[PDB]
């Protein structure tokens, strides 16, 4: 559908999009921020291509629902995507509009409307991945201080290795699709706002049903889980959190590797948040 | 109304700040781990509420769409609100996530629904409104450097500064109608922090009136009045240049004699909105 978008998603599993360079630089061409800086145009830039790619899952997920018609599917594409898209377009994305753009032409089936939606999702994933990783979340860390399936997971260049396991019975059809993907290397980052969690973002577009969730502060060290609404992301929780949502089990570390994972979220912790040194996760099957 | 509480709220919000907004900029949400800072929940709590309201604005104007069903729209929503309201409702704004969940009840009509969104959406508005006026937007200011004819009256307290303006009625009439409709109202005025040298303020009212006449910002003369209501329902006033070569409704123009008297406002509302945070008060009224 969108043989580009798929050549550009295989090149940016590992290689930084031009896209991120320039906006964390400040080389947008026609430079947006209002006098003479670039951290405004920064900001939205990193938040509006997240929160896109959160409107497009969702949207890839109305694509799977029958109850709406192909024609109200692009009815609602092309109202809620161009605000969005066309700001994107003109800070830092011109090839993330030009996509958007096609993505709400007609279709000639359902099947060519969700293969656009999901390839799409996939590629605006990887950019709000990138766009994640090299924001600087402690900007305002100075001024605002408060008072059975076995998988093997690597992080390098730290060079800790662990042993886990996939439940392929809990949410069966997502760990279908998650064991689908493997083997994958991508950029490991931290959670930002809450939690001593890691999270990558996982090479495909999950659409499965998650029947099996468990509560975040009850989640065990070395807990696999799977975010398909915030990214389509392997969150790995290494440490407690008194969040109470719950997020589908995927699986976990095995016990006896699991106290190797305080080391690699605090390296992950210091690349998200202050080095940027890229930290890299390869997931894959034994 | 269909969410008279909604309503209410809406009348303080325009003159007072909202005290979730106050929680959220001074790291005071209670029970609310953010590592022994508040930046970045602040950061998520900003951008998300107002990303949020866009959302919403768009699903208003579905609801207008009568193509699509009532019932494929409450699905839209049932499908596209939670990942926003619920985050949200942990982090600040439990009120928003408690009526976000009364949005998408089943619906007796197309105009119940209408009527929850619209109302729903100012609300929303008006958060992101206040966000967007306490945000910290200097953070990086030294990190990230670079190299018929309907008169209206504009006041900005405290400086007192006065223009006399037209609002173009023949143009975009149903958006004038919907803007005049709202007169008279004082709301915060703050500055674009992206796109150069203009000013828009949250305005109460929800228009989903069509916006033909468009102009290229870059070409709008100082004391153009446009409106944009896909970002939040905005009268923005043009006081210097922009390369943007995109497009806007044109709403209206202060009057030519008047047009010296909005560069020392726009320096005064961007020093509010970028550092002071010092509230300047816009009053628009018929003449
Ligand atoms: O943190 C929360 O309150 C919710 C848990 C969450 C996650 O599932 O990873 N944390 C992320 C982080 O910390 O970067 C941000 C985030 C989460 N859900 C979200 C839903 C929508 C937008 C953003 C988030
Ligand atoms: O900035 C741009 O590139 C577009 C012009 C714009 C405006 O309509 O005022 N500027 C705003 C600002 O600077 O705060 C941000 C903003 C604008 N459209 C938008 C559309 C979607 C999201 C955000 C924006």
């Amino acid at each position: 559908a969108l043989p580009e978008l798929r050549e550009l998603i295989a090149s940016f599993v590992s290689e930084e999009p031009p896209e991120i360079r320039r906006i964390r630089t400040g080389t947008v061409p026609d430079l947006p921020g209002s006098y003479g800086q670039y951290f405004t145009a920064w900001d939205f830039s990193n938040s509006i291509v997240r929160d896109y790619a959160m409107n497009l899952y969702q949207l890839t997920r109305l694509a799977t629902d029958e109850s709406v018609s192909v024609e109200n599917l692009l009815t609602v594409f092309r109202t809620l995507d161009p605000i969005y898209s066309t700001f994107l377009g003109y800070n830092g994305f011109p090839v993330l509009a030009e996509y958007a753009q096609r993505v709400g032409q007609p279709a000639e089936s359902r099947a060519e409307l969700l293969d656009r939606l999901t390839t799409f999702t996939e590629y605006v994933n990887r950019l709000t991945a990138w766009s994640h990783h090299y924001f600087p979340w402690d900007l305002g860390g100075e001024r605002y201080r408060y008072a059975r399936i076995p998988v093997r997971l690597t992080w390098q260049p730290l060079g800790v290795q662990v042993d886990a396991e996939i439940y392929a019975d809990l949410n069966p059809q997502l760990a279908t699709d998650v064991l689908k993907a493997l083997p994958f290397t991508v950029l490991q980052d931290h959670a930002v706002v809450s939690g001593e969690s890691m999270y990558a973002w996982a090479p495909l577009v999950s659409v499965a049903p998650t029947p099996v969730r468990e509560r975040i502060c009850d989640a065990p060290v070395g807990r696999l889980r799977f975010s398909q609404a915030t990214g389509n992301k392997v969150i790995v929780q290494y440490g407690p959190t008194t969040e109470t949502l719950s997020s589908p089990v995927l699986g976990k570390v095995v016990d006896s590797h699991a106290d190797r994972l305080a080391e690699v979220g605090k390296a992950v912790w210091e690349s998200t948040f202050s080095s940027k040194e890229p930290v890299w996760l390869t997931v894959e099957r034994l």
